[PDB]
Order: structure tokens, then sequence, then C-alpha cells
């Protein structure tokens, strides 16, 4: 439920404001004064994406329009929160991704851009993509199709291209590229299927499959498709083993042979 | 031709202003209100590099002076715009690099820094280098010697050191390092010859030649010179093949082996 | 001593004001108007960490409280300045790290966060960690234990997790991860011992030892402990040699094999 | 009705976007994107009253709460817009007061402060009073009781004290004081009745009546009550004549004697 | 001569930069870095009128276009600088009006508005009028016809309406209104002839002539035409004498009777 | 005592923060976190005078230098607070002038400028004078000699020239000019002696005495000296009576014959 995630967030916020007065005002503005997750999300995005061109209120109205049209984006955000809490041992609170984590922020900004792109507002979507690249150091093409329960841990240097697909329950670290090949339009970026874990620095290039439950080792350069439930590693990457679990995204085991 | 690129940009800007009310003023202020490419470039760099150290209107003065003194830098920018449009399939407009692409912005900021450096205004060039690093996440030393028709696609994490050379018609992806070795002054960075393509994450270290038309695979660590028209890949890199084209920078084929 | 580093900085500042008269007020504010390094450090951090939540004045109060409680933080910054000046051939002046180098800025910001974390002000430390990740593109968990004489050269994309240790006199390049494994709290990040050099893009994962005087080659993915005075490289990394020096962090030789 | 004022504003906004394409996004944000006057008023005040203490979003919440509790505040703004358009020959458009005229901005800000004062939120009302004095150069104590159909033309230097009353359909010029006497709390500011016109620079002091349809000449200092339908002028002011109209506020005839 | 005023300003700026370290960069950015008076004027106006509606770099473009189109506006500004230097004993430098005096800034902003108005860009001229009113506390309608060698000393509260005329070599103090009467279009504001001096707080209302070399006493309310070379004072004003000089604007003698 | 004024302020602040949570953070930053009046004053001035040229911390160091050199400026500020509380019936708290009232803010900014001027830092003093004119709409030449226990109520449009003297315990309203005559340097502005009250809009011009305990009526134009313990009013002003008390500044009785 969104509600237990949101109820958890407010209760955390109440406690955190008591034991850190420096941030009491911060917690009230970002969390306590909102009635639901949607409103906290739009507030976060409005403030983080504000520019002279589109100030806070202007951005917020765009975000609220998107969430009214497609409320599943809020549900997706809630799943992404739970992903980080459950998978990242440095995070023990529901509020932490929403408050602090630039990978989470960039992911929700992408959802807005994707909605815009699909509505034909492509100029605005590209503006926001490239704003997010500068501000959060994550460059996700708004045409990319990205599911829910996604963790982008640390996130600096992540690149996801136009024709990429990232299914639900995927975990991706800093400096990961889901990148293209060639100079022509068309399908040319990876398809990352459910349960995949991608370690820091991995470059996955071209219109290639990374099958369900696969594991891509840190620093891998993947140029050929990786079968489901297999571990790939190296430069260029080869099949080196099989993961310890069905969904390595859940366990974040970085070892490979 | 310069006038051709500029006319296209203005045409696009007129159509874009008509399609997105939130951005109509932006397309005017950044493009349509300007008489020539040089004016739009100075506007772009000023706005995007503004900080508490120096505001936008002050930056803009420095940039106009440089372009008045060496208008070839404007011709170089036009060649760079054409490189991105022709090589990056996610870009189908001439206005896109100018408005949005941080690698393009970084590359042009470098040109101003390089002009300052060569004039003997090194302290200002070093400020600008480091502002570009924070603002665009691209760290290019102003003493590097970089030609024209250069694409820096995505660009997050690019590092180009003091003594590097990059010839005309080179294409470089995110997280590429043209890096030094040792703790002494003098040539210690790579010399990248014309037509080279460098894939995401490649690290090229030392005063080593990368020959004309060579391809450096994504994630490679290159410690030895790479012969012309050869493909290097791996950690550390070895010669694994020959590229499919005479100038791999033009074709962006990321395959290796 | 501090007084020698500070006297050199003051002399450089006087020269710089004549080299670039435009920036004279900037050199005055950051350097000339202070009587000691501590004052100039607190000025830098106050401005670099200023936000709507904690403006420059509020941050400075925090920083001066920390520097009064633990003046060794100032001495640590002085050794960090000397490390860059001595090890990075692109940097000749003591003033350069303090004015411009985002790795240096982020490292001193971490010291404040670490001081806060150790006082139990954990929310505030996590806030600053994530602000520094956005602003300087360096993500250091405040519970990390980092010594002095540390160079973070270029620095974009550096990630240092919760249980990591970096001892004195270590040099680290851009896109280096000292990263975790697993979804469970507990000891799970690298221990980087004195004198170690880590090349650009290296990923070192898990609770593993990198021993005194070891060298980690650029682009390495290190999953097993590295013995003192050996060189590890490759994906995954293997022992390939021995460094030519007792403390490779001082010499910055990027060669491996 | 409101719907007629609002329909006119929307039509003007469409024309304005074609008259000055540069400002198209501004006209879109302030006017075109709203479905009613209340929404456009709350957008104007949110941005005009934004500060570090209460950002635009926080102000808008306050304003929408007030407009929901007392929608007559929106109707009052509509009569104020019509007053300027009908009485000021330099203003032809309904949109002009809402976009630009600082007297109109200050008058609507006062309504929010007055609403707050009457709810017992007195500190907040005094905060906004003094912010409006700095930003729009109009100092209105929130306990003042001000009706609707009020023009504050040019407006700089207007002062209206704690116990003042301004009834409906009053026109006031720049540098007008409705000021107190004495050091004691209690009723001590003017009562300006319906239809009164007050010329530039007039000072009206103490708990005195200015009667229905009276005219106060520019530069007058009024220390005694002014009868309905008479003209007062001079320093100190005396009755010098009768207005040529029943409600001089509508006709703006500045002649006296 | 234009070149003379400009050379003086640069000389002063060099000496000022040497005397005050906190402002050295300011004198550079506002004066010394510029090639001519027009460039410094555009810089001044851009910086001081910046707002959330239009930032400084955008304003600067509008201003340069106006000066390129009608360079007499720059000659007018030089005459205005000389008027203040020669007439205001608190000003002994040519740079002072340009750097600091809000009446001088307002007057030059009016010139740009007037150029726009006459070109048919009225919507932009009306924005700028009202921005100048908030920013400098001077409200001058852009359709007013104002000559050169004009001093607006102190300037707070000055109002000049739509149909006013102010000839060359006129001096006006704070809180002066050249104000209208009635609610109809057409001439309804004063016509101030050459050499007139207008003291602080004077209100001059209606389409009335104030003849060549006349003096209007401080605090006067002028409702009837004032003959050339005559002194008017009082509320309402009468002819009380003749000025001591042929052009009272030059001598600033505030005595009357 | 400063201490009972400061102790009163903190106690007020504590209570006000409890009964208005919107402003709790505001009260903590402006008042509660400071140890003395001097620190609260410097914080207020640093934030209100911050500009790109001289940000908050830079201004604060200038103010703290001034207060260390001449601590009587803090004592003067305390007297000015008590003046407003005791004389202005709209103010019932010690904290109100310090928090909100632009006349009080401008007066303390003047003290800094006066200190600067007397130290030879005249360029900076003139910069700040003209900043204050724009920001608070009060234009006080830093060479003016102004005592303590001064109330500037409402304050918009106040002008005080170079050679003016304002003794202790004077009360001055909005739109008051202590103004010059002529175009030559030298003593030429009023000398306002102890206990004088000046009503709104009064213009006092030339090097003329306004004797101890005199009263100047609102809207007066004073061109000849006013004897001690006399009331002057009119345009031009004549002696019309005697005040009701020895120090009309204390009683703020605005009546005159």
């Amino acid at each position: 439920e969104l509600e237990i995630v949101w109820k958890n967030i407010k209760a955390e916020a109440r406690a955190l404001a008591d034991c850190e007065p420096m941030l009491a005002s911060f917690y009230h503005a970002t969390l306590l004064k909102h009635e639901n997750l949607g409103s906290a999300l739009s507030y976060m995005l409005a403030n983080k994406l504000a520019s002279p061109i589109m100030p806070a209120i202007a951005i917020r109205e765009v975000v609220e329009e998107a969430y009214a049209a497609d409320p599943e984006m809020i549900a997706s955000a809630a799943c992404d929160i739970q992903a980080v809490r459950t998978r990242d041992p440095a995070v023990d609170k529901y509020s932490t991704p929403l408050l602090y984590l630039k990978g989470f922020h960039a992911l929700q900004a992408y959802r807005i851009g994707h909605w815009l792109w699909n509505k034909g507002r492509r100029a605005l979507a590209i503006f926001l993509q490239n704003q997010v690249s500068v501000s959060f150091q994550v460059d996700i093409h708004p045409a990319a199709k990205i599911g829910r329960g996604i963790m982008l841990d640390h996130a600096t240097g992540i690149v996801v291209g136009e024709t990429a697909v990232i299914e639900d329950d995927v975990s991706i670290l800093q400096s990961v590229t889901l990148g293209g090949t060639g100079k022509t339009s068309g399908d040319r970026h990876p398809k990352i299927r459910e349960g995949v874990m991608i370690g820091a620095g991995a470059k996955i290039l071209g219109n290639i499959e990374v099958g369900r439950g696969a594991k891509i080792g840190a620093g891998s350069v993947v140029l050929q498709p990786v079968p489901p439930h297999t571990t790939a590693a190296g430069v260029p990457a080869r099949i080196v083993g099989k993961p310890g679990s069905d969904k390595p995204s859940m366990d974040m085991d970085q070892h490979f042979n």
C-alpha cells in the first residue's frame, strides 16, 4: 500500500524533527505538511527542478497534472522507496530516499519526462532530461521505458538511452550505462529484464537482452546478450557463473567469478 | 557553413516556441533574439556557468571578448554542432546541442579557457575549468589542445588533462579519461589523432599516441600506443581487431573483437 | 606547519589579485582577509554548503564549532592541500585546492559530516553527504573513516561507503568506488591502507583489505584482498606486479604489469 | 461578474503573447494557464510575496486557505481591477493591474494580511505588512479596514495606519498618508468614506472623518474633519469648494478652488 | 564629449579599484571591462532591473538592441551624467551616477522604454516601466517625452505620466509628480520647458505649461501654467518671484519668496 | 541597559515562536540563536544588505569590525529600539523594530556607512548608501551626523543629505527631506536639534537650524530657521505656535495651528 509507506514516512518525520532541530523546518516542509505521497513527491520535484525558466510553482503544476492523469507514477515511486530501503543497507527509513537520494529523485523526474514524451510534449521532456543530467548527474532519455521497484544507488554518471527498457525490480549502481551503438535511429539500447542487478561501472551497449534474474558484474562491458539467471563479467563480458538467487536485484551480492 | 547551421537553428526555434508555451520565452531568449551563432553561444555559456564567484552577465563579457578576438572558435562550435547532429541518433536538430547537451557546453567553455590560457590569463582559465567541472561534470584542462568536429556524448565524468591533444573529428563518450601519469610536468597525457572513437568509460593514460581512425572500446584501460586504424580493448587494452570504417568517430560502432 | 601553508597561500593570493584583477575581490574574500587557514576553510565550506535549509552563516557556525572541538580537522586539510600540490603536476599553488578543486572541497565537507555523525547528529551528516554528492559529485558516507594527506584528483563519481577506511597518504582518482556488497548492515566496504594509489574508475567492493603501499590499476574491479606492496589490475583484478615505489600514492605511476 | 473580468483577461493574454513573444511564457504562467481569477491572484501573490521564510508554495497555501474561507476577497480584487481600468486613463487592459501595478499588488497582499490579523495570526500579518512596504513601497497596517473598488495609482510612499478605514470606491494617489497622532493605542487614523478622491502627497492625520464624495487636494495636510461632498486643500487644509461630481473617485479631477 | 566622459570614468574606476578590495571586482565588471559608455550602460541597467520575470542577461540584450538602433540615447546619458556631476554637490565623479544613483538609472531605463514604445513594442515598455517603479521607486510612463541633461536627484517617489514633456536641462528632486488629471486619454500632464528646477515634493498636475527657466518650489501644488522665468510656490502655487538665474536647473537654488 | 533590551527581546521571541509556528524558524535565526544585540544586528544587516558583490558573510565581517571598533553603535541601536517602542503606538514589543521596520534597518545601515566614511572607506560607504536607498527607500548620506533615540516611522522616501545633523531623540516620518541647496560643496543641509518632531512629508532645506524641542508640521516646507520650542507649518513654513511638551519627538502630537 501507498498508505503504509506514507504513514511510515510521516511517523519517521515526526521523530526525526524532535531529535534534530536544525532540520525541523526541513522535515515539516518536505514531509509533515503534506497529506499524501503524491503531494510530497510534487513538492520535492518542484523544488529540485525549479529554474528561472520554470520556477517551483510552474513545475509543480506540471507534475500534479501528470500524477492526476497517471496516478500509477505515485505507486511506482512508493515501490522505488521500498526497493532502496530493503536493498540498501545504508538506508533504514522510508523517508530517506524521498528526502536525500539523487538516484531516487532523478528516477521520479524521469517519470514526469516519460509522461510528457508520451503526450507529445517532447521539447519539454528533453529540457528536463538534460536539466536532470546537470543537477543530479543522471542522464535518462525520456523515451526509455522504466518499471517500478528500481534502485539507482549513488547514481552519479548513470546513462540510460532512448530505446532502453528496464523492467521491475532492477538494481543499478553508479556509473552504469545502458547505451547505444551506431549513428542511426531505431532500437539500439539494452533490454534489462526483471530482477537484474548491475554493478558499478558496467557498460551495456546495443539492443541486447539482459535476461530475467541475470547479474552483471561491476565494470563489465556487455556487448552480447546475457541469458536469464546467469552472471556476466569482464571486458568484454562473458558468462562466468550463475547468481545465488532468483532476483539478484534483491540481494545486491557483488561477487562474481 | 556557419550561416546554414544558424538559419536551421532559428527555424527550429520558431517551431519549438510554437509547440511549448512553458518554453516559448526560453527559445526566444536563448536563440531567436540573437543575430548570429556567436551571440547565442556567449549567451548559453554565460547562463549555464553562473555562480556566486561570477554571475552570468560578467561571464558573458569574457566570452564575447574571446570570440571577437578569435572568431574561429565560433566556426569550431558549428563543426561540433554538426558532429553531434550527424553522429548522435538521439539528436535530430541543430539547436539541441546548443540548448541542452552538457558535453557540447563543456567543450565550448574549454575553448574560451584555452584562449585565455594561451593569452596568459591562466588564473581565470583555471577558475573556469573548475567551474565547468562542477556545473557540467566535465573536467578539461585549458592547456589541452582540442580540435573541431568533436562530440562529447552524455559527458558525465569526462576528464581531459593538461597535455592532452585531441585532433579533429573525434567522438568521446561519458566517463572517458585522457589521463596523466606521474607527478612531473611535461607531456604525460594521450594524443588522440583524427577520426578516433572512444567508448564509454575508457581510460587512456600517459603520453601515448592513439592513431588516426583507431577505436578504443568501452571500459578499456589503454597504457600503450594504439596504431592507426586498429581497435584496442580490455583492461589493460590490447589490439583486438580493425574498425569497420576509416573514421570510427563518424559511425559510432561500439562493437569490439 | 599550518603557518607555512597559510603564509604561502597568502602570498599567492596577493599575486593572483594582480594576475586577474577582475577576481581581486574573490581572492580577497576567500584568502586575503583571513588570518589563518581555519578561517579560510570555514569561509569556503560555509559558502559551498549554503542552502535554504542552512544558509552560509548557519553552516559557518557549525564548522567553527567543529574546528574548535577538533582543531586537527584544520591540520588534516593542510596535509590534504600539500598532497595535491606535491602529487598533482597540474597544481603548483597551495591556494588552488582551497579555491577550486571539488575533490578537496568534498573531502573537507566530509570531515564536518564525520564529526557530526560521531556526535550522534546523524540526520544532519546524511543531509550534507547527499548535498555534497549533488554539488561536487563525490558521495562519501559520513561514517567512513578517512585520514589526512588524501588527494581526490578530479573526483567526479567517487563513492565511499559507510564502513570504509582510508588511511593517511592515499591518492584516489575520478570514478573510484569503495563500495559495499549485500543488503545487510555490518562491515562491508574496503579498508585502504597507507600509501595506496587507486587509478581512475577502479571499483573495490566488500570488506577487503588493500594493503600498505599497494597500487590499484585504473579500471580494476577488486573483489579479493590486495597484499601490501603489490599491484592489482584487471576485471576482476589479479596481482600483476609490484609498485616501483614504497608509497605509490606519492608518485602517481599509473603503469601496470 | 468575475467571469467577465476573467474572460477579458484571458483574451488580452492571448493577444499579449503575440505582441511580445519574448514574454509569452510569462503571460502563460500569470494568466493563460488559470481557469479563474482566484487562481491567477494566488499565483501573483505567491510569487510576489515569496521569501526564504515563506517560499512561493507556502504563500500560495496561505492564500488559497484565505480565498476558500473568504471568497469575497477575490470579488474585491475584481472590483479593484475594474476601478483602475475605468479610472486610470493610462490603463486600458484588465490584465495590467494583475501583471504589473504595484499598488494593486500591495492592496491584494493587504487583504491576506487583514484576513490573517482577524484570525489572530497577528505576527504573520505584521511580517507581510513590512515585506510589502519594502517590495512595493506601500505600508498598510493589516488592522486597517479597506473596502473594494479601490485604486492606488502609482502608489509609492502610501502609508495607511492601524485604525484607518477606507470604504468602497476610493481613489488614492502616490505618497498619501492616512496617518496617526500621539503615542497611545486607540482610534487615531482617518475614516475615508465612499467616493473620496485623495490627490498625490496628501497627508490626513488623526481620527478624522473624510465624508462621502469629498475630494482631498494634492499636497493637502488635513487635520480636521472634511464634510461630505466638499473639497479640502492647503497646508493645513481648509474647505475651498465642492467637487464637480458626486463621487470624485470615479472622475479623478485634480482641480481645486 | 562622449569620449571625454568615458575616459574620466575609466580613470576613476582604476583609482577606486585600488582603494577598496571588497569592490575591486565590481569596478571591473561594471566599468573597466567595457569598451565604451554604451556597453557600461547596458550592463548597469541589465543588472539592476533583473527579476523573476526577466533575468539580467535577457534585459541586457534588449538594451543593446536599442542603443545600436538609436545611439543618441547614449549621448543623452552622457549629458545626464554631466548634469548630475555639475549640479549635485554630493557628486564629484562621472562614474558615480552610472554606478549608484537610482534616478540616473531610472532615467536611462525610461529611454529604452520610450524607444520600445515608439517602435510599437508597448507591452514590453509597460513591463519595464513598472519594474523600474518597484526596483528604483521611479514611475515614468514610456510615452513621456524627456530630453537630455536631466537630473533626477535622490528620486524616490518621482512620477511622470503618459503625456508629460520634459525639455533639456531640467532638474527634478525626490517625490516630484508630473501628474495627470481626469480619466480620459490625451494631453493631461505637464509640459516642462528648458532650464526649469523642481523642488522636492512638488506636484504639477494637468496639461499645463511650466515655462523656460521657471522654478517650482519644493512642496508646491501647481495647477495653473507658470510663465517663463518666474517662481511658483505654495499649495496651491502662485507666482511669488523671479529666479536668481536664467536657468535655475543649473544652480539648484531652493529658496523661494 | 542593552541587557534589559536584549533580555526583553529574547523573552518576546520565545513566546512569539510558540504562538506562531510559521515563523518559529524566522525567530530562531534572527533572535534566539544570538548571544547579544550586536550579533542580532550584524545578522540582520548581513542578510538585508547581501548582494552578489558582497554576500552575507562578507557584509557581516564588515559590520562586526565596525561594532568592535565602535561599540556605542550597538548602544545607539538599543536606544533607537526603545524610541520606536515608546513613541509608536503600533509597536508594543522590543523585537518588532529589529525584525520588521525598514526605517530602523536603514538607520543601523547608515551607522555602518558613517563609520566607514569616517575611516576613509568612502567608496564603500557610498555603495551602501545607494543600496539602502533602493532596498529600504531611505537615502542617508553617510557623512550625515545622526544621534541616537531616533525613530524613522514608515520611512519610505526619507532623504538626509551630506552635511545634515540629527541630534538625539528626534522623530521623523515618511517622505521627510533634510535637503540641500545650491550646486557647491559646503555646509548646506539642516541641523535638527534634540527633541524635534518632523511630520510626514516635511521638506527642510539649506543649512538652517531647527531648534531644540521644535515641531515641524506634516507637509511643511522649511526654508528659514525654526527657534527652539516652536512649531512651524505651511508652505513655506511660518511659526504658528508652540509645542505641548519639551520634547515633541516623545509625544508625536501631529496637530498644528
